């Protein structure tokens, strides 16, 4: 079938959508070269949906069906429950797509009876009626990036009625199956050094390790409508509660497995049969049907002894190389099968005999020394993204903050240190909002942080190594330097002068505000402070950040 059909009418914007960074002083001290820099419009839509839209043929066999029955014995000994419409209305996000009922995710959040009511009419409606198609919203997501322009992606999701609905009957399946059904290979359980540890375990156990990152082309397109209903059925192989069973059927089918989109005019868009980006089962079941898919292509492919790194729709998979041309051979054979189950690739596999040189989730494993002389090994990326989605955010400032999230993530890294950290607390220092709460995105969730918690968040998770590493890999330093170029940012050098100031800056507000500058700015003075454990970081409960999301980041944890 097709993954979609259209009617005609266009995928239109809500509002204005700007195209290009404006030239500001504020953001022109990070980065010059502002036309390099663009978002994703409405105007580009059509040319994403060309790209997403095709005819699926699957052909499954005896290796998929045995890891299908492993997996739904696995299901077997998860159970699970319904949230109240109290729970799910607390993992709504404040800035969540307003319903078309009357009310938005304010009046969600604060229970009005208004949404409540609305909330328990949609439950009901999924008890009584099993099979009538649930509307669809489809937009073109408005995100930024520096020129190397890609079309926009698409969105597709319900009204936020639905969408509440989705969190009750599905939340709690969602924090135990994935664990369940893939143990290590579930890759959104692990915190960042969790993730590094892992691969460097598994890198470290083959006597000649090979790696390989599997890249499906647009992977929600290939989902078909058995894959979605066999996503369905390991869900049933849980104990659950009656009620439970007949909603988690009736999304299924009449909204999971295809459904009509409308455009943001109300206009009838089309018509989809395959996986929808913004239902709140996207993550967990892309991670899922990819799992499955893999491990039986690495089962047809002959691959040895493998070990599976699966976020959502990327891979990695480790394994012990068996010589040059059969490890390209077996590749070859591993991207077949893979075509077959409906999983095309877009960039082909290489073999990969370097740890550093593989990318899982857009990062890779690299390694530093910390004031001890240590080896420590961390998290990385290449910095382009984040530094041009913290040039934009600089000046049009977004509901939920990207800069954030990549301190937290990628703390130990230079680039974070350097640059985003220096920008980021000068700009909180003159706005004297250190200490107000932010939202930022972490694998598929909101959540919110209070910036003069980072030194004690950046322990907890990286470890006092974190605020002292230095002697970084020539790889990294080389793809910093490029990024500083091509994006006309000041070099390393000056990011340091700047630093200093802010440090002094810091430890004059005195209190949190100077452990943040004791702390995070260590590596910009020549005398550097003895740094001991910050007694809060051994107090934090941080795991809860580190689970599957939801679809869009469509949910909000506290």
């Amino acid at each position: 079938s097709m993954s979609y059909t259209w009617t005609g009418a266009l995928i239109t914007p809500c509002g204005p959508e700007e195209e290009k960074l404006p030239i500001n002083p504020l953001s022109n001290s990070l980065m010059r070269f502002h036309n390099k820099v663009y978002s994703t419009t409405s105007r580009s839509a059509s040319l994403r949906a060309k790209k997403v839209t095709f005819d699926r043929v699957q052909v499954l066999d005896a290796h998929y069906d045995s890891v299908l029955q492993d997996v739904k014995r696995a299901a077997s000994k998860v159970s699970a429950r319904l949230l109240t419409v109290e729970e799910a209305c607390a993992l709504t996000p404040p800035h969540s797509a307003k319903s078309r009922y009357g009310f938005g995710a304010k009046e969600v959040r604060s229970l009005s009876r208004r949404a409540v009511n609305h909330i328990r009419s949609v439950w009901e409606d999924l008890l009584e009626d099993q099979h009538t198609p649930i509307d669809t919203t489809i937009m073109a997501k408005n995100e930024v990036f520096c020129i190397d322009k890609k079309p926009a992606r698409l969105i597709v999701y319900p009204d936020l009625g639905v969408r509440v609905c989705e969190k009750m009957a599905l939340y709690d399946i969602a924090q135990k199956l994935p664990k369940a059904i893939m143990g290590p290979s579930y890759g959104f359980q692990y915190s960042p050094a969790e993730r590094v540890d892992f691969l460097l375990k598994a890198w470290g156990s083959k006597k000649d390790p090979m790696g390989f990152s599997y890249d499906t082309r647009c992977f929600d397109s290939t989902v078909t409508e058995r894959d979605i209903r066999t996503e369905e059925s390991i869900y049933q192989a849980c104990s659950l509660p009656q009620e439970a069973r007949t909603v988690i059927h009736s999304l299924t089918e009449r909204l999971y497995v295809g459904g009509p989109m409308t455009n943001s005019k109300g206009q009838s868009c089309g018509y989809r049969r395959c996986r929808a980006s913004g239902v709140f089962t996207t993550s967990m079941g892309n991670t899922m049907t990819c799992y499955i898919k893999a491990l039986a292509a690495c089962k047809a492919a002959g691959i040895v002894d493998p070990v599976m790194l699966v976020c959502g729709d990327d891979l990695v998979v480790i394994s012990e190389s068996q010589g040059n041309e059969e490890d390209e051979r077996n590749l070859r054979a591993f991207t077949e099968a893979m075509t077959r189950y409906s999983a095309p690739p877009g960039d082909l596999p290489r073999p990969e005999y370097d740890l550093e040189l593989i990318t899982s989730c857009s990062s890779n494993v690299s390694v530093a020394l910390d004031s001890r002389g240590r080896r420590r090994y961390f998290l990385t990326r290449d910095p382009t993204t984040p530094i041009t989605r913290a040039a934009w955010e600089t000046v049009r400032h977004s509901p939920v903050n990207s800069w954030l999230g990549n301190i937290i993530q990628y703390a130990p890294t230079i680039w974070v240190r350097m640059v985003i950290m220096t920008h980021f607390f000068s700009i909180l220092l003159a706005q004297d909002t250190l200490n107000q709460n932010l939202n930022f995105e972490m694998y598929g969730a909101v959540y919110s942080v209070n910036p003069l918690d980072l030194p004690a968040i950046i322990e907890r998770l990286h470890g006092l190594e974190a605020f002292s590493l230095h002697t970084y890999s020539p790889h990294e330093l080389s793809r910093v330097a490029a990024t500083l170029r091509k994006l006309g940012a000041p070099p390393l050098r000056a990011w340091k002068s700047r630093a200093r100031a802010v440090r002094a800056s810091l430890i004059a507000q005195g209190a949190r505000a100077a452990i943040c500058g004791r702390y995070l700015f260590n590596w910009a003075v020549k005398t550097k402070l003895k740094l001991t454990p910050l007694p809060e970081a051994s107090r934090l409960d941080l795991s809860g950040w580190f689970t599957v999301g939801a679809g869009g980041g469509d949910i909000y944890h506290s």
